[PDB]
């Protein structure tokens, strides 16, 4: 049994969305196959009006039928496949946010949508991740449309209405966070009189407020969680555009002008990654392509406290010199493998990765359905958690093998060009200090002496001193980077696929514990399957917690520890190198005065 048109088919079975106004079928049609969606519900203009509409952030609305059986109003929408906003926020991977180049994508394209909305005069009043649809594009990455606009959700309500940018402030902290910004204690359900009095509470400033204890305070906060997925410099930029937009002062909203201005500058700005090599913290400078190096130092310095002149790059196992004038958009090309590595003359505190530890929720032996769906969606979301810091905490140690191993190539190189300068100043003391013997009222040659020999016996400390260093920078003097191959975790322990096995088992019983969700009851065979599973979930989590501590915390921890202190005794070798170096410039000029004054003597 199913519903019919002159040009399209649905069956009941195959429901997508279940609103108030009308349910939303996945239907093929009669002569070509193609996948539509269904809507089975003055109008015949409103509705032509928005067939024109065309535009890729927006589901383009085909055509209007009409049903056989029932004569209802159909339209006929563009189907996507990938379904909502709010169905890519349930999973797991994005449960404490979206990823970052993903969270991009939605922002770019929920922009993007209003706009062209804007310029023809249509209002959303209610925007939430169920009203942005998700469709892959031709190029494999996700395209978001909006389609629910016509005739509005509890937790997206402005605090006047609740009695238009506020809803997109709401979901961009959703979607950057994985929760919502406005939670009291028992969720907004019975405490939605609390929902009422955080939202009046308006801190301006301030964007979340988490109720932790019934009838509790109300922890307010002006930036964005720890866990947040999204780089430090994109939290920096993305703070100030959702506060001015998440207080009820209209003296004080933004508005679209510039709200549209200031979310443009943030698209149009390139990325240029950055390692932190003596701190062991990787970056992201957002960065326009038309600013200038001077403007790109200054970015890095608010984001790692580095001063601008003190700050050395590396790059592919070479020194890195940016021109105070040099686009960003001429900067060469990084990846988070292949960054540019700071490095400072200064000592730097060894930080590391900053993420917030998170424990395991305690599972209950009630057989709930709803009750075991939402805890198998929040302890699955911590394991990829862990599973996301894991392999930060690889690709840091991975990194910082590479930005070493590079560093003392970079300083054997400024050792070569000393000896250099060296081989320079011997050739020049000898072929001085010697053509004077030649040619040997003697104060005036046996002052020379006095002062070439003592040149030369100062040259000859710093050629044992520099020797030293030779044999600093050899293999295991003292120096070697042979410690970060043999400490922490490696690639090969393969450490971010064993918890990833695990993953993909608590994920597989989430999906089914979200099935049986759907069903009202399952039968006693399917019940202790649904048991049997659920402390399945429990010894996989378990197995994952304790592999991820005991194994990637531990190694990182002993290799952090390793590292602050081989960049000690690193800074104390290139101090000496660059005092020796400094020791043999103004000593190449000492011969100078001495090689034009007496072996030039004045005579006709
Ligand atoms: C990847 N798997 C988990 C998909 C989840 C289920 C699904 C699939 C396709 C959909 O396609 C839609 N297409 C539309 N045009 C509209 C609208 O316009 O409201 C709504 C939907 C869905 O909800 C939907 C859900």
């Amino acid at each position: 049994a199913m519903q019919s048109t002159s040009n399209h088919l649905w069956l009941l079975s195959d429901i997508l969305g279940q609103g108030a106004t009308a349910n939303v079928f996945r239907g093929r049609h009669k002569k070509t196959g193609d996948l539509f969606a269904i809507k089975v519900f003055v109008q015949m203009r409103e509705f032509e009006v928005l067939k024109k509409l065309n535009h890729k952030n927006i589901v383009k609305l085909f055509a209007i039928e009409e049903e056989t059986t029932t004569r209802h109003k159909v339209l006929i929408m563009e189907f996507c496949p990938c379904g909502s906003l709010y169905t890519v926020l349930e999973e797991p991977s994005n449960a404490y946010g979206l990823p970052e180049s993903e969270f991009l994508i939605v922002l770019r394209d929920v922009v993007g949508g209003m706009n062209h909305l804007r310029e023809n005069g249509i209002v959303h009043r209610d925007i939430k991740p169920g009203n942005i649809m998700r469709v892959i594009g031709e190029d494999g990455q996700s395209v978001y449309k909006l389609t629910d606009f016509g005739a509005g959700t509890e937790e997206y309500l402005h605090p006047d209405m609740y009695e238009d940018l506020w809803s997109i402030g709401v979901t961009f902290y959703h979607a950057a966070t994985g929760s919502l910004p406005f939670r009291p204690f028992e969720g907004p359900r019975r405490n939605k009189e609390v929902m009422y009095k955080i939202i009046t509470g308006k801190p301006s400033g301030a964007i979340s407020g988490v109720q932790k204890a019934e009838n509790g305070p109300i922890d307010w906060s002006g930036d964005m969680p720890v866990s947040c997925s999204l780089s430090r410099g994109l939290q920096v930029l993305l703070t100030p555009v959702l506060a001015n937009i998440l207080e009820a002062d209209q003296e004080k909203c933004w508005g679209f002008d510039q709200f549209f201005a200031e979310t443009s500058d943030i698209l149009h700005r390139m990325v240029i990654h950055v390692f932190s090599l003596q701190q062991m913290t990787a970056h992201k400078i957002y960065i326009h392509s038309y600013n200038t190096a001077t403007i790109f130092h200054e970015l890095v310095y608010k984001q790692t406290k580095i001063i601008s002149s003190n700050q050395e790059l590396i790059y592919e196992g070479r020194r890195l010199v940016l021109e105070p004038g040099r686009l960003a958009q001429h900067f060469p090309k990084t990846t988070e493998e292949n960054p540019i590595f700071v490095v400072s003359r200064e000592p730097l505190n060894t930080i590391g990765l900053i993420y917030e530890k998170i424990s395991l929720p305690k599972v209950h032996p009630r057989y709930d359905l709803d009750g075991d769906a939402s805890m198998a969606k929040a302890i699955t979301g911590v394991v990829c958690y862990a599973c996301r810091i894991a392999s930060t905490l690889l690709l840091y140690q991975e990194l910082m093998r590479k930005g070493i191993r590079w560093l003392i190539e970079l300083i054997k190189d400024d050792y070569n060009e000393t000896v250099h300068k060296k081989t320079e100043v011997v050739i020049t003391l000898d072929f001085c200090i010697r053509n004077i013997e030649k040619t040997v009222e003697l104060g005036e040659i046996s002052d020379i002496h006095t002062k070439l020999l003592r040149l030369s016996s100062s040259q000859g400390t710093i050629e044992t001193s520099l020797q030293d260093i030779d044999s600093r920078l050899s293999p295991g003097g003292s120096l070697a980077d042979a410690w970060a191959h043999q400490e922490g975790t490696h690639p090969k322990d393969r450490n971010v696929e064993k918890l990833q096995v695990l993953l993909n088992c608590m994920t597989e019983i989430y999906y089914q514990f979200k099935k049986d969700k759907a069903e009202r009851r399952l039968a006693y065979n399917e019940e202790q399957i649904h048991k049997f599973d659920k402390q399945k979930l429990y010894y996989h989590a378990t197995k994952a917690m304790t592999h991820f501590t005991d194994e990637c915390v531990k190694k990182y921890e002993a290799f952090l520890n390793k590292s602050e202190e081989w960049i000690r005794k690193m800074l104390h070798l290139r101090k000496q190198l660059l005092s020796l170096t400094n020791q043999c410039f103004d000593i190449e000029e000492e011969v100078s005065k001495y090689q034009e004054y007496t072996n030039e003597l004045q005579e006709t």
